[PDB]
């Protein structure tokens, strides 16, 4: 956590701009926290700050034996003396999902009553570090995350899987459109090896896009490997890629990147709402995070990075369209964005998308297309990185970007087109880096 605190800027975030994540709650669906009991037996990591712990998969039980979730929720919010989250001042909503056989099946059958439970305890943020390896199929889990994001207030986070080097491996509930979907990079402690050198490496295990029809998941990354944060006490050693004291431990995986951007998403959502006068909604959120992305030197597009890897401080000064405009079919949004030529111009569109039929080829339902002019005429298209870059159009994604590292000082027009919207009207964020 410490070392994925600096490189995601998580630490500019806290020491120039405050942001802890005080007064957002994350919930965080996954094995167990550490005793299972809200009071003063818990992990100092968590002590105080829980507002709910759910024991689902197990009654009356919501400790943790894995690790796993213990791990997870402290790479969100951990507030221990050491090797805190990146949202140490968030509260907790810990709904326990592991089964006594060690399988996930607390989870309810319709995912909606998952998030539903949280959302009444007040979460606006659930992170998931799970899945299963669908190679890229939209499953029923995936519709209804993605019907229950259209409909409430929630911002949803997945893990994209450990089934990588090879394409096509990112995983379900992942593979919904309208979750932020994370792979992981590497952390920087590269006294423990290959796997923790560089942190513009994809570790190698993470599960890579496209998806089946084609779109790029994951959103974002985050560093997951060799990743210090709470140890459950009664976890044993194997469970742990190495042991650091009583009370952290080394984990690695995509489930480690994805309560990395969680918590970022905690201190995000902190911003806008404290500092920026506005409840940004989920698809806000995810535009302004993988706008401020870092490539981390695959170029685009790509399924093994994404959008590219967090970098917080970027998103937290985005220029945004928070949906206050919806798009009915041959509709158009204009705005207009002076530019400085100094430094890169990144722009991204990103809708929370009627959720598609797990029979459907195509995942899309209602296409928006990114139009871009620059001052002296240049024309772009959203995800068309290759010269010209107006020629290849966008069926795909519910994410289209426009990214020029040395754009013209000067006002750009932006186009969000409705190309084809059969629900709708289809509303949609915007942000911009520059
Ligand atoms: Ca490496
Ligand atoms: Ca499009
Ligand atoms: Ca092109």
């Amino acid at each position: 956590n410490d070392v994925a605190r600096g490189i995601v800027k998580a630490d500019v975030a806290q020491s120039s701009y405050g942001l802890y994540g005080q007064g957002q709650i994350v919930a965080v669906a996954d094995t167990g926290l550490d005793t299972g009991r809200n009071d003063s037996s818990m992990h100092e990591a968590f002590r105080g700050k829980i507002t709910a712990l759910y024991a689902l998969g197990r009654t009356n039980n919501a400790n943790d034996t894995n690790g796993h979730g213990t791990h997870v929720a402290g790479s969100v919010l951990g507030n221990g003396s050491t090797n805190k989250g990146m949202a140490p001042q968030a509260n907790l909503v810990f709904q326990s999902i592991m089964d006594s056989g060690g399988g996930l099946g607390g989870l309810p059958s319709n995912l909606q009553t998952l998030f539903s439970q949280a959302y009444s305890a007040g979460a606006r943020i659930h992170t998931n570090s799970w899945g299963a390896a669908v190679n890229g199929a939209y499953t029923t889990d995936s519709r209804n995350v993605d019907d229950y994001v259209r409909k409430n207030d929630m911002t949803i986070l997945f893990a994209a899987g450990n089934e990588g080097p090879n394409g096509g491996t990112i995983s379900a509930p992942g593979t919904a459109k309208n979750a932020i979907t994370v792979g992981a990079t590497e952390n920087l402690r590269p006294s423990f090896g290959s796997y923790a050198d560089n942190i513009n490496h994809v570790a190698q295990f993470s599960s890579r896009g496209p998806t089946k029809d084609g779109r790029i998941k994951p959103d974002v990354m985050a560093p997951g490997t060799f990743i210090l944060s709470a140890r459950s006490s009664l976890a044993p050693d194997s469970s742990f890629w190495a042991n650091h004291d009583s009370k952290y431990a080394y984990m690695g995986g995509t489930s480690m990147a994805t309560p990395i951007v969680a918590g970022n998403v905690a201190q995000l959502r902190e911003h806008f709402v404290k500092n920026r006068g506005i409840t940004p909604k989920p698809s806000l959120l995810k535009a302004a995070l993988i706008a401020g992305a870092a490539d981390i030197g695959l170029g685009y597009p790509n399924g093994n990075q994404g959008w590219g890897r967090v970098t917080l401080d970027k998103s937290l000064n985005v220029a945004y369209v928070n949906e206050s405009s919806s798009l009915s079919t041959s509709q158009k949004a204009t705005y207009s964005f002076t530019a400085t030529a100094g430094k890169p111009l990144k722009i991204s569109l990103v809708w929370s998308d009627a959720p598609a039929s797990t029979t459907a080829s195509v995942t899309l339902v209602n296409d928006l297309d990114l139009v871009i002019t620059a001052p002296n005429g240049t024309q772009y298209v959203g995800n068309d990185f290759t010269s010209p870059y107006n020629d290849n159009w966008d069926g795909r994604n519910n994410v289209e970007n426009v990214f020029i590292n040395a754009p013209q000082s000067g006002t750009y027009t932006i186009e969000v087109q409705a190309y084809n919207v059969p629900v709708g009207p289809q509303t949609f964020s915007l942000a911009i880096v520059n």
